[PDB]
């Protein structure tokens, strides 16, 4: 019993990283095989970060230019090449430490850990969530670009996530590992405004389903509602629709419990119109939205 | 900027988690150097938890009937001792991952990471407190005991905690490495209730200077307090007393900000007094006690 926001063991990822340095900016790398990733920003100035040409500050860089160090050791940097947002580094060594891996695009409501890292040092590990604006709410500092975002599969890593950015509002973007930004930001030091951060309906019941299993049950309520009834309220709460596809990855949970999907969209809808009234749920005062329906089986079934 | 409920990397932990069998039942191990670590409940059958007596029931236990697996690899038990609450299970091969590493008994307020394990295998990692009434709320399933609880100074680990125990109430006592338990807990399946579970004032306040530092500011008032003021609110509320020593440990982060500890106290008391009025703090509805102002500084400015 107990539920708590878990992150996957970083083990497995801190055995990749490796801090990179390109003339006076050092931050983070990940070295998997005979590659080194990093945001493509370590090669440019202070004044470079306003309107950068990436292409034409690289043509400026050398291989020797990059410096890599893993722990206290020297990576010779054989090649070099840009893919969207990041730069691979080719090393003369493969990372004996490279774990199962692979490189996935998640969708808004997916959750992942995050290793946060300086001078490619682990700091911390903590679990978040793709936000549907495409931002993720963080704790980064300057020194942890590079950082990245993982699930693990029993022995393998699927990396999702390299922390490129923090905008004005104190929120975090960055790329999969192909370097393509989530959302619509660029790596740039401009005006970049993130939208409506909507709470992720599907994640919400999750955890009330959690609660149940846990026994926290003071909400349940005798009420049922319909997926149009639940998703008018939904709309006026700032929750993302609900959809029968929802409906059916809750199906394990809603078997577990005994409660019909349909009855814990009612008793969150009565708690979007009446608030929690002083009470907590899983030691929270507000509805929680960063655990998905295979993130609550997960911690309710440990899986190793 | 950004503020999370943060873990330490648990690489260096990972590499020490064996799997303990004895008869039927299956446990977490610790193995550092060539001794493996785990709860002595491990020897007991599920009519022997009523009312064990361990010793008798360790004469008919001889090294042999321990199995301790590391990875999918035997080791060898020469040796076995009881030392309070916990087995010391010695083999005859140091752990070549054996990171640097101290026990540390822990006072209630401190904060720690916990791994928990199944079958010797990490599943997650996340970060809880020792309650002033000596219990965890920690995120445990059976099979779980022995997982442990730790910090990281650099590259040293301080193991402070080993799991053993679920009481009726979902929360979790154990012990700290020499088996001696938090709190007034003892390893049998029987009536123990816990106290009352007080808030870890020194740990919100650290955290209202952490809400300061990224940006959450509408909770700071025009008003100051005394330390025997805000301790009669503190004891309405359930609140440990603040004392000089919880001041002084708050010096670095009222230096940082420029918010006098006693003008925090007055912040703190109105947030008690008239509660949040529906806003939120660091993502939060409710005052957050498991961040420690060691844990606010360290993340705010990101030691690794
Ligand atoms: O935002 C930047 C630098 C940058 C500026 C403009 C565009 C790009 Cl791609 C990168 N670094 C960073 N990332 N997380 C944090 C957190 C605190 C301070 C700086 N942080
Ligand atoms: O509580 C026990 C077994 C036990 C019974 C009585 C005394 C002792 Cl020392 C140990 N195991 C356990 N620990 N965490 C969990 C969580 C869910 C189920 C069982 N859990």
């Amino acid at each position: 019993s107990g539920f708590r926001k878990m992150a996957f063991p970083s083990g497995k990822v801190e055995g990749c990283m490796v801090q990179v340095t390109c003339g006076t900016t050092t931050l983070n790398g990940l070295w998997l095989d005979d590659v080194v990733y990093c945001p493509r920003h370590v090669i440019c100035t202070s004044e470079d970060m306003l309107n950068p040409n990436y292409e034409d500050l690289l043509i400026r860089k050398s291989n020797h230019n990059f410096l890599v160090q893993a722990g206290n050791v020297q990576l010779r940097v054989i090649g070099h090449s840009m893919q969207n947002c990041v730069l691979k580094l080719k090393v003369d060594t493969a990372n004996p430490k490279t774990p199962k891996y692979k490189f996935v695009r998640i969708q808004p409501g997916q959750t992942f850990s995050v290793l946060a890292c300086y001078n490619g040092s682990p700091s911390g590990v903590y679990q978040c969530a793709m936000r549907p604006n495409f931002t993720i709410k963080g704790s980064f500092l300057n020194g942890s670009c590079g950082s990245v975002g993982f699930n693990i599969d029993y022995d393998c890593v699927s990396f999702c996530y390299m922390h490129h950015m923090e905008l004005p509002t104190g929120v975090h973007a960055g790329t999969d590992l192909e370097g393509n930004f989530y959302g619509p930001f660029v790596d740039r030091q401009t005006a970049q405004a993130a939208g409506t951060d909507t709470t992720i309906t599907v994640n919400v019941l999750a955890w009330l389903y959690a609660a149940v299993i846990n026994g926290d049950r003071w909400f349940l309520n005798r009420f049922t509602t319909t997926l149009n009834d639940f998703n008018l309220v939904a709309m006026k709460y700032n929750y993302e629709p609900l959809t029968q596809d929802h409906v059916d990855i809750l199906g394990p949970l809603s078997a577990q419990t005994g409660i019909a999907v349909l009855d814990m969209c009612a008793s969150l809808k009565e708690l979007l119109q009446n608030g929690m009234n002083g009470r907590t749920i899983l030691g929270s005062a507000l509805l929680e939205d960063e655990f998905t329906p295979f993130d609550v089986v997960r911690q309710c079934s440990g899986v190793t």
